[PDB]
């Protein structure tokens, strides 16, 4: 139902980010915060779920559907390389809520959507008042510089990072994100990072 | 004991799934709701555990049995597609209850039974009277949309959820299931998905 | 050290269950509990450490150590195939605890004996009272009906499900089993089920 | 570095003992108690850290270094048969908290050290006191029998088990072993074990 | 995209340390103490966040990128032989929090940064005064003597493992790093060691 055969290209290229020339991948990163699920004032921690939308692209990919009736196809992470996205301020390991599968599409350009729990510490002194506490989440390549992984985002007319949430016990009062592009001790070059600052309260 | 070289092309083929035309593969879902092991007011969280009764049709399949004494044949998930079937509001990643197989029939036909203890949000501010409160799950496919994956209601119809519930903790007061569609932000094709709606109150 | 090539046809067919003709597999099973590890009263649910003794022959399986010193080899679970027993009842994924590793005798029979620790509700009601609380586990094959999968189990002699029972804190006042059959309703055969019923109270 | 066709042949073998003759492989086990982590006296169950070091020898392994200028080679478990050890009395799985691998030297001796936390229940009810509580643990192959495994222990007079404890929440009062060896009902020879006595006290 | 033949050769040879010479191979590490997430008084426990920044050089992977575009190259874990650091006095089995891939840059050089959860005990009597309880972290080889494996100390200071520390609940007032070696029983060869020590308290 594809080019079966390109498909063991594709996986075994998989080590290393798919770049074209010399030019760094685009990763464009969306955020939409859904639930909080833990607010512990004695640890000072919290739990949100979070899904996260990637999407890049790599024009060599469409010849995987080109001779197929499908418009896309849906595959296991494993076959592909995908970012190497990590949390830089969690305290627990992100956990997995969703299928672990990527969907490319006839041009190549690759969609991926993890929801994930994740885990950080958050001072929630003012949770119980109208301002509420206000906490931060850094998502960024652990190993991929600038010169291979550049992020980018949504124009400031399409983001909307708390467009879908919704929680019986607390109140989502407002949610913005920082495009940001660091230096780091270990390494020549820049690594680029998205931080999301919100802020909520108990209802 | 089987045609063991068709599932080569069987396992070969997993990570895509299995269409013929352009029709969308019907996967029938029943569900049946356990138990409900923890409703935590002061969290508003529910977990229950739920059988997914999932089944869907592959007649190449077929030639698995056609000349074997076997009626029907058990085979590990990791043999075959399976659906991606996520819980859209899960707070945790569903936990994994019984043996990972599916029971392939003489004409293809497959069906696959996962046990698993699922979490989400409720608001349970009336989980303590008459009426109880209601508490909604929403099972689909993360990503394969209506154009190559179709949720159908299964042979036991909306009706048969509640069967086996068996709590000394909580009352289980009804329990169906609607089919729904919903267009999302990635993709222009919608996405089917199976919504269960409960109440429940403590005894 | 054993006849490796033939090594190789046994793992080549662990998917499937090992039949001879048409009669279905007879699998014995038998049961230790070793201790009660958690009786919450306000979940009402109970965590057990149980043995498993299950035993099962594959004939063809003796030329494994024809040729050899040995009288009997250990090899990974995952070399061939093992019963996919599941508890019915589990609440909680069960926790192996003991090396997973099966033995196979001259005769091609085979022995694997898991321990676990499972959870499972209970009601717990009458826990620190003289008749105790009375608990059930279930346990039998997942996916193999009974045409395929024969539960066998030993008679009045051989059973002794408390013979290693230990706790400081949990009297074991008494178990039995029993060997029962049941007809689900996603699914067409009946499959045998073994179950477990025990007696215990607080010291 | 060695002689990497030799070690296709080690893990080629991997699934079974490796043996010579049809005399049982000699594996040698002493225990370090580091540390008591958990003494929950509603539940009476302990935590403890423990150091396992095991070796054993298979003399055909001394070809892997025998041209190299290592003297000895620390090579992933996953490479070479290793001992599948249980605690007998374990109440959860025990965590590995050391690196998964083992260093064979040039006469093919063999040595796995793995650090482990371990669950186990014990009568507190007299952690608090003079006496202390005292505790077992018991450690010997699952499925090897010892005309296969046979067991050895330190030169008694070299077994110090308290040797390197460190704990600020209890003081270790002794800790002894003994080595044992025991008819089971699957199993027609017997199983050898060693069972660690414990007594700790809180500060 | 890189030597894709080479990087066989490199994975082929994973499982052992790379040396040239019999000279033991240099690794380099400095810590970054991120976060104390637990300092749990009642038991004596700590939970840290740290990240490790190792980085050894292997002359012969030099040739990867030889012939490339890219400067570096980030690849998976297991795909190169890497460290095997232990935490000595870990009581749990340390969790990683980022993506498990190393970058390697043109001349071989190999850099490595897992960020980990860390629980170990620390003598806690003190944590809510103003000089605090003082804690240690001791990191090294678990299998690699340092006739193989030499520790050497971070590239960018010593005293500044605080540069990113952030709590709401902990003040941390000091923190150093040295290098040790000790002598085991198992081998005739010593192990190096890293040493933390760190002093924190109660805001």
């Amino acid at each position: 139902q594809i080019r079966w055969t390109l498909l063991n290209q594709i996986t075994g290229e998989s080590d290393v980010i798919p770049l074209s020339n010399n030019t760094p991948l685009n990763v464009s990163l969306n955020f939409k915060l859904m639930n909080i699920v833990e607010a512990d004032t004695e640890k000072d921690q919290v739990e949100v779920v979070l899904w996260t939308q990637a999407s890049w692209k790599v024009p060599y990919y469409s010849s995987l559907l080109s001779s197929s009736s499908l418009d896309q196809v849906s595959l296991p992470v494993s076959k592909m390389w995908t970012p190497d996205l990590s949390f830089y301020n969690a305290i627990a390991a992100p956990e997995l809520l969703s299928a672990d599968r990527v969907v490319v599409s006839k041009d190549g350009s690759v969609i991926y959507v993890p929801s994930q729990r994740v885990r950080f510490t958050c001072d929630l002194i003012n949770v119980d008042t109208e301002p509420g506490a206000t906490c931060r989440i850094k998502v960024g390549s652990w190993t991929h510089d600038n010169k291979q992984f550049a992020l980018i985002t949504g124009e400031e007319g399409v983001v909307n990072i708390a467009e879908y949430f919704d929680s019986p016990k607390f109140d989502l009062l407002s949610a913005t994100q920082s495009l940001n592009r660091k230096k780091y001790s270990c390494c020549e070059n820049m690594y680029d990072d998205i931080e999301i600052t919100f802020a909520f309260r108990k209802k």
